[PDB]
């Protein structure tokens, strides 16, 4: 019941593209919340729970490779108990 | 100092008052709600409830899941954090 | 391939947005995220999330906000750890 929580915080423009990467990669779902900040609720925070670290890592590695340079994004991973 | 538990519940908006009732009636210090959307559209809510005792978190959790999980789209998980 | 970073959360009334933001930046944080929130102790609270690679940085921010506002406003704070890619700077 120990799963991994992937977080992606990125510009709101990427809502469909990032949720595509999540859905296709095989995640059972995702959560998304409106967010603001610096680095106006112009961003979104993705939360993807996955049964395996490797899946979380694969989603993050694709999102980062495709979008980290041309859009402002951060991402991190933690573990939770389900 | 002091390790507390973070119970997260994600359910749809209409359970807001019934779930908050369960949290308060279980004797939690309080709770935090954020608006959220997702797939498993922004008419779901995310509860976060922090508790000194994993006991308290687990009861609140089972009582919510018993009453509503089968009939409503709903997820939950627990982690630990460091409070003051 | 991963590095430990600390995540500081502060939940306060929305009116404290400008003051708390300024305390985060003045301590040298690379950034912060804010979400709108409601709760009990409609979305008239705010949740800050501040990631940093030094627990000392997180401790300074937390100590200053607690000292300044936790008497006069209803707030909570906590800290946990997360993992980030080494390639990223926090
Ligand atoms: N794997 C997952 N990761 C993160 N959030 C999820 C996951 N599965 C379900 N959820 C959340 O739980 C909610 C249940 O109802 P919804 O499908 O409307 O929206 C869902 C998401 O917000
Ligand atoms: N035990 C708890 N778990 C989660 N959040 C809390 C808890 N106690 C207080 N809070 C949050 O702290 C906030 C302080 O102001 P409010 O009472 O408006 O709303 C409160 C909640 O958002
Ligand atoms: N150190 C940090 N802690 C928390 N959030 C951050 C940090 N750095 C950047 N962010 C978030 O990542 C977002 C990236 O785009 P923005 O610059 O619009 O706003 C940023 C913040 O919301």
């Amino acid at each position: 019941q120990q799963v991994w929580k992937l977080v992606i915080i990125t510009e709101e423009i990427l809502l469909k593209k990032v949720s595509k990467i999540i859905k296709e990669a095989g995640a059972s779902g995702y959560t998304v919340l409106a967010a603001a900040g610096e680095g106006a609720y112009s961003n979104i925070k993705f939360e993807v729970l996955t049964a395996s670290r490797e899946l979380a890592d694969q989603i993050q590695d694709k999102v980062v490779a495709k979008y980290f340079d041309d859009y402002s994004c951060i991402t991190y991973i933690s573990t939770v108990e389900a």
